[PDB]
């Protein structure tokens, strides 16, 4: 029976979950955030399942990890056989559409998605497909660099914020459109994904936004930059990927990157609180949940790190919200993770755990919600630039391990050591921290088989050379997303009823005062 | 120096019917001249007695179990090679007319153009399900009806579909011909697929009075009663929904004349792609094979169409001509699986570059007169099987398992009908240590259980997705063939004063 | 011709829970039902958000301001007229059973005779001082330990007192059917005043069951930080002793869960009434008002209880359903100010008549479809405030304004749950002119300096007169229900052919 | 060590027959060896003439403006602090036995304990009406028939009553007597509020026989003729509907004559109570207060009872007798406005505690010698007013307003008797001085319109809310006297041994 509620799950780009410590953090101005935050239900230890866009997002998608979906990197293909919340919402009665960004590789540029209302930012093909077999070499026409560093500053039209625009716009437009059906007895509910590209870098912003950090007190990373000798050694690989010895990084650069950021995170405020107050006026609110979350976070300077594609908290945290009807407002200190979203949309959507636990490796985040307390563990993989095999890493109670066959372990007590700067797996206070090192290790070998891991993301890059390489000869075949919205059946059109037209685009219909 | 490469393809074309070229009793004369010309691969088999899974195999020249393509309905994913990228990768304009049974959103698999949308669904419908062993789809299920509806009409689905077809391929020949004089062309590799001589079996008034007085009317083998057949067969039997269709023996005799006559019909189009070439001046720089994707039973047992590994379902013929191809019959079993490395070896790229991604052997030195001894493999995994099944042919023999059902072994030199089962009744210890030798060989080669669970769970997935996919409004995966009108013919941003130059060919007395 | 009027009154009702009647998650069949056939005022609001400021407000039709009835301790003049002055004058018997917070020796305010005691004290105890700012008082303050607390039991002091208010309200009703069939019988207005779903939040295991699978048990605003609270809901949350209690998750579902309960509970005594007027045959005659004194946040912003003018504290349920009174639903703001002055004039009493005494207005012309733009006025002068608040409701507009804190405007149809202060945070040119507005008609409703003094000087009395009384032999001022034992059922000095009959009602029936 | 203070007061006593204590011409053996030990205020005058204005602002130290009890039916709120609350707050038992015409369902303001009923009603019943001037109200005003009713009686309804508010007095001073030797016993404050001289003027004969040969029978003033009275004497003859009896020579003597025995009637209570502290060895403890609520015409002018600011009306006597008292003759005016801020400093109740809360000022000042400046208001808005008057008592003059008549103004030194309006015309400069000098005053002191409205306000509610009231089944605020039999005497629960000892004192052999 469809008392089912309508879904709206606000989607942005590359924010670092230790800025939501509770909600937005104080210092930044968003004050439309801080008051969804103040009815949600508030998951403050929540991690991406794979620091990374593509990965992350196809893993979002499908509530599977990059293993399991397969899409290692931000070319890898996904498989348009692979269950989505979209189509568990789907089949379940929703209507399913998608404003922005989801780095879908390959010709489905859909997966479950009834509509999708913009193309993508990123490419959807196999141009970004890493190699493990040319370790520590760089392809500078796609691998981040820290020129986003130097070159952060103040513009009133980016690529980004184009893109963002449009995205807004055409989100609010569907949720007025959506509003028209509001008294159609035989409606379905809808659930509508609007995905961000903010506050992802370049590091530019609107000047009305950057004059919001002017006083800001937050522009200095809590750990400095740690020198390349001093690195572990996939940090070395990254600031290596970064060409970081090509960019003199003065202090002033880093703060006007993390102040361009703040700008941006507050460029999206102003747009969330237009999604909310559409939601108000088309009388949807009430029966509406809003879901906030990010694919995942940004370093931002923090040991001298910039962007994602490591474990540490920066990079690995995202925030991650749920309010609506039903939902009890509160903070929760377990992690949680990005592969309990599409098990919790479904569970919210009154769809059956049998349902979905065949196709997803994550939890309902519901039973938490209620006061159940959840003890599975969080679970990460990497496998794209700056990795030479890939990584995984285990989050659970107060401890974060991290695992590559080519490196030395990490083991950190996230209550003693917030910031990361102690490894235990090297440096164990006693017995208890070697004990947990060895229950971390089993834990690894139950979830993982790290050679097979190695061989298939090989394989997968392998296939892609071969393949990519043919697609850009000759005339080039294009994925990308193509919105159409038929010109013929918009409006008002001479094959229409006329005297019905004008009632049915009318919503709320029949009032004054 | 690179070749042109012209691939002719048909669709469900009994590889028996090909004893050495077209059989006699066939109205062909184009096939049987390009056949004297020919390497002719005599005893070639598919690689999966269905239309997708042969076709995703054939491109890629991996076996199903390799590719996933287990089904009509089973996802091609977009990065698995196909000849058309090693081609395109060597430096080939690419292109494909016709059908290939392409399923997901990918409608071109490394094609760089493809003048025609498929004759066949591109989404998830025909999806099988072993978790309901026993019962049939009847919208999209094969059944006896195009026996008993078999006869003559003038247009219908498939004509126009092969119609198009041609017709395209042949002006892009035309049109690749422009090209001809300029050094620095690329080489060509046009595929044309046609859906004849699939059913329904219904054929041009034309091509149907040529076979007036033919007498290959009646099969070989007559139809074995339910009760006698082995499970396999009494599955494709019940799929066929047997029970409810008369098959009459006149009803034998004219789904077997109009798919002799629909073989003739493609017998035109074949002469009418040589003539381009012949007057273009590219025959002599084009290769030219000529493949089907399974076989048809046409009656034999009682049977019709595919789905299994009997000779009339599972060969299909397979002829390579041209430069640097000597002519002559090779009798040593081959496979689809071959084409894709034969191709690239014939288009000069390192048996290393293709050796990675195809299960399959060149037959370029069996051209030239190697012997070969790699066996030929064969699966099935879709509708009318319960679980998958495997086949194996080596020598003169052919093996074919299923964890369900009784093992056959046939000594095709001895039995070229199949009619004895030595797995079953063997004549002495030699069939007893060969049936020993192939459930050792199988067991190397596949694991079945793991095969089993691999198709349940791809099953499975579809099940979701499908059902969600159909809700709402639907968005088509169809390849839709564009061609810019704004920048066809003449157009006034173009150089007018050489566009008539540019568009003919050849270039004689008269031209620039 | 005059209708009885009956009218039920609960307490610390938040009104958010009634949007059309009782929301649909209640378990409230009796006040659905009453609903259905009532108008029903959806945006109804206290005048003070506290008991005894609330209710002698109500009484009278005036604000705190007029009747200097500042806080739950402020004596309350016995020459200032109520609506049952106002209905007994045109010749109606009045009664009260239950609660009214009454302070002060007279216990009646023109009640022709009260059932019962009040549950409150009705002494000068729980007085406020301005001239300490800052402290609180915890043998009278409200604490969270309500909260905490929460559960289930059979008996309790609110639930001793509510099933006694009930029985005598019932048996009143009974009594007064006697007289239906003298046509010189004066028409009666009886109040039934009970003291749920106010604190504490325990309920009869019975009404708690029907809550088990509640969608509603936490609020739809999760706690602010101290830090991050406006002043005065800091004020308030310093008075309830917030810092020393530690309140769970499952302590505000319990007390969420018990106080659905609780109006379960009052469901069933509201459907004991309209029974027991169906069978003696006044129903059809009788107006029944459904009122309450003031709301209860609920956990809402993290606050609890009242004194306050967000919407859980200060909205509270209206509803009219009887002769004459067309059934409906009104969104525009009312008051209970406007109760007195709407049952005057339902009673037929001249405009004229109440004009001078009331600070309300009548709400039988919207009942009948007339426009009202009087806004809604409302006070707090009382613990946790250190200078008078007011508030003014106008249109989709809630102002606030303190002369110790910074003004607050909410947007009540863009920002239903007021997380937006517009005053400080205004969304455009329009938000700053209405702002503007609402300053203009502060200052024309309210001297701010002088309800500040008078505030005070009230405030010292008591605290010299209540030490004072706190000496020596204490006297009383409860209110004791009268004792009629010797002229009371059957007694020699009556006539005993003639007393069964007199008793008996309906009269000479069988079937 | 704080004192017992017993407060006697009595009703409608002229404060002109206690010139020095009272007259030579009385019988008062006993009030007149009680001023001698007193400080006497010769020229003390009422906070407003008439009951209980008069009583609520003697009980409050405050102005009927400020206690807003402006008539004999305005509401007392029990919020309003009194003497009895100080004293209270300070460590005092309080008790009243008799009258305080308090109107209002609190019929104690801080007493702790009341004996007896009140002879008056509680309820808003006498309720004047500004907006029907000259109207009169027959079943509540006072009318000329007690001046030709006056005569001889054995009970009356005053005098059962104040025999009985006697005995209970006395009775609890024996009752407080058990106590004496008990250290940490509280201090008493013991009122009894007597009706007499109130009229009726009717006298038991043995006092009325005291009175055979008195030579004060006559008024000093006679009666002036309606055309040439003052305009407010006038709204008072018609208010007492005085065309509609015939008062003869006969009659004013007859009622002075009772007035005078019943003076001596309450002579008689006075010494019992001073008996009964004396045989309880109380007396050299206590403070003894005497004084009156307002005067009485009696005849003055032919005028009768109060309502009115001439001196018979507005002068009641007060004296204080006791420990750390000065014994003398005052004659500063005082106002019954100090006699609550007096208490209080002789209780010990430092000055700034009681200040915020009074309009007068302490007298212990000047019966410690230390000159006394502050004027003297007084206040009438009830019956036979139209709308409020003031009067302002300094020095030797006396100041009257109200906006609807002519001031008046007396020199009360060369014009004891009130008998030349020097308002209307005036000796010379200096009274026209005066005259200005009072009318800046009262300016300062009391904005009349302002005055006017509240007492419009005040009427006007009560007419509402008095005739709800009176529909339907009463509910009486007649003060009921507390005693539990069951705890009193000899009952079976407490110590019977026990009990003889500590009801009897003096404790010796
Ligand atoms: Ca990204
Ligand atoms: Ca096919
Ligand atoms: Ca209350």
């Amino acid at each position: 029976t469809t008392g089912k509620p309508n879904i709206l799950i606000i989607m942005v780009d590359q924010l670092n979950g230790k800025l939501f410590p509770d909600g937005p953090a104080d210092f930044l101005h968003a004050p439309n955030l801080k008051a969804l935050a103040k009815r949600s239900a508030r998951f403050h230890n929540n991690y991406t399942s794979s620091p990374l866009s593509a990965p992350a997002r196809a893993s979002f998608m499908a509530g599977q990890l990059p293993s399991r979906t397969r899409v290692y990197d931000n070319a890898a293909e996904y498989q348009s056989s692979i269950p989505t919340y979209a189509h568990h919402l789907r089949r379940a009665g929703y209507y399913t559409a998608l404003s922005g960004k989801m780095h879908l590789v390959g010709p489905d540029q859909l997966h479950g998605f009834e509509e999708r209302l913009t193309t993508d930012i990123y490419p959807a093909d196999f141009g970004w497909t890493p190699d493990y077999r040319k370790p520590g070499e760089r392809i500078d026409w796609w691998y981040h660099n820290l020129g986003s560093v130097t070159g952060a500053g103040v513009a009133e039209i980016t690529n980004q914020m184009e893109y963002d625009d449009e995205v807004a716009f055409l989100a609010n437009q569907k949720l007025y459109q959506l509003s028209r059906e509001n008294d159609d007895e035989s409606r379905r509910p809808w659930c509508l994904t609007v995905s961000f590209t903010h506050p992802h870098d370049p590091y530019v912003a609107r000047r009305k936004f950057w004059d919001l950090y002017e006083d800001c007190e937050h522009l200095t990373p809590e750990v400095g930059a740690i020198p390349l000798d001093e690195q572990d050694p996939h940090s070395q690989r990254i600031m290596l990927s970064c060409d970081y010895q090509n960019f003199d990084v003065t202090e002033e650069n880093v703060r006007r990157s993390r102040r361009a950021y703040f700008a941006n995170i507050s460029y999206l405020d102003e747009k969330v609180g237009e999604l909310i107050d559409t939601l108000t006026r088309t009388r949807m609110l009430d029966d509406t949940l809003i879901l906030f979350c990010s694919d995942h976070g940004d370093m931002l300077g923090e040991r001298g790190l910039w962007f994602k594609m490591n474990f540490f908290e920066g990079s690995a945290r995202v925030p991650l919200m749920i309010a609506g009807p039903g939902i009890a407002p509160g903070l929760h200190l377990t992690p949680t993770s990005n592969l309990d979203v599409t098990p919790t949309l479904a569970d919210l959507a009154g769809i059956s755990l049998e349902e979905v636990r065949p196709w997803t490796d994550g939890v309902s985040l519901v039973p938490m919600v209620n006061g159940v307390e959840r003890t599975e563990p969080v679970l990460m993989e990497y496998a794209a630039e700056a990795s030479y095999a890939p990584l995984v890493a285990i989050r659970e109670g107060k401890w974060k391990y991290v695992y590559c066959a080519l490196d030395p372990e990490q083991l950190f007590d996230l209550e003693a050591d917030p910031l990361e700067l102690t490894n235990l797996a090297e440096n164990p206070r006693g017995p208890v921290d070697q004990a947990t090192l060895t229950a971390f290790r089993d834990m690894r070998a139950a979830h993982w088989d790290m050679e097979a891991f190695d061989a298939a993301v090989r394989e997968s890059q392998a296939r892609r050379w071969v393949v990519y390489e043919a697609l850009r000869n000759g005339a080039y075949y294009p994925w990308d997303h193509q919105p159409l919205q038929k010109a013929s059946e918009r409006y008002m059109r001479n094959h229409m009823n006329l005297d019905t037209l004008e009632e049915s685009k009318r919503y709320p219909r029949g009032e004054g005062s």
